[PDB]
C-alpha cells in the first residue's frame, strides 16, 4: 500500500524545540508560547528495514517539503543533513538508506540512530541556537515526541 506517515514534533531531553536555520539546516533552542509556531513539523514515515520491538525504521521529512534529514560522510565522518527529493516520488516505503534511523525507545524517551551508521544519533548541544547533528556525554541523544493533526 501507500507508506504510512505521522505528523509530529521532536524535543529534547532538556526540552528545547527544533527550529529551521537557514536552508538545510536545524538547530535547537528554548521555546514557549507564541514562538512555539517556528518548530519543525515532521511527517515521520514507516519505512522498510531491520525491524523489533523498541528499534522501529523512519524516514523524518519536514511536513509538506521534500526535505528529508540525511546522513552523509563528510571529514570521513557521519554527519546529518537536510536532503532535497524529486516531490513525485517521496515519501516511499523502501526509502534509501542515508534516509533511514532506527527510533528506539529507552526509558520513556526516544532515540533515533543512523541506519547506515550504526552507533550515530540524531544529537543537540547543551546551549542555545547550535546545530542538529549525528553524535557517536554531555551531547543529547534522548527525545519526547508530540503527534500533531
Ligand atoms: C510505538 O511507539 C510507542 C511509544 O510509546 N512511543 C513514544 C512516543 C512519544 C514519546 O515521547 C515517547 C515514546
Amino acid at each position: 500500500a501507500p507508506v504510512r506517515s505521522l505528523n509530529c514534533t521532536l524535543r529534547d531531553s532538556q526540552q528545547k524545540s527544533l527550529v529551521m536555520s537557514g536552508p538545510y539546516e536545524l538547530k535547537a533552542l528554548h521555546l514557549q508560547g507564541q514562538d512555539m509556531e517556528q518548530q519543525v513539523v515532521f511527517s515521520m514515515s514507516f519505512v522498510q528495514g531491520e525491524e523489533s520491538n523498541d528499534k522501529i525504521p523512519v524516514a523524518l521529512g519536514l511536513k509538506e517539503k521534500n526535505l528529508y534529514l540525511s546522513c552523509v560522510l563528510k571529514d570521513d565522518k557521519p554527519t546529518l543533513q537536510l536532503e532535497s527529493v524529486d516531490p513525485k516520488n517521496y515519501p516511499k516505503k523502501k526509502m534509501e538508506k542515508r534516509f533511514v534511523f532506527n527510533k528506539i525507545e529507552i526509558n520513556n524517551k526516544l532515540e533515533f540512530e543512523s541506519a547506515q551508521f550504526p552507533n550515530w544519533y540524531i544529537s543537540t548541544s547543551q546551549a542555545e541556537n547550535m546545530p542538529v547533528f549525528l553524535g557517536g556525554g554531555q551531547d543529547i541523544t534522548d527525545f519526547t515526541m508530540q503527534f500533531v493533526s
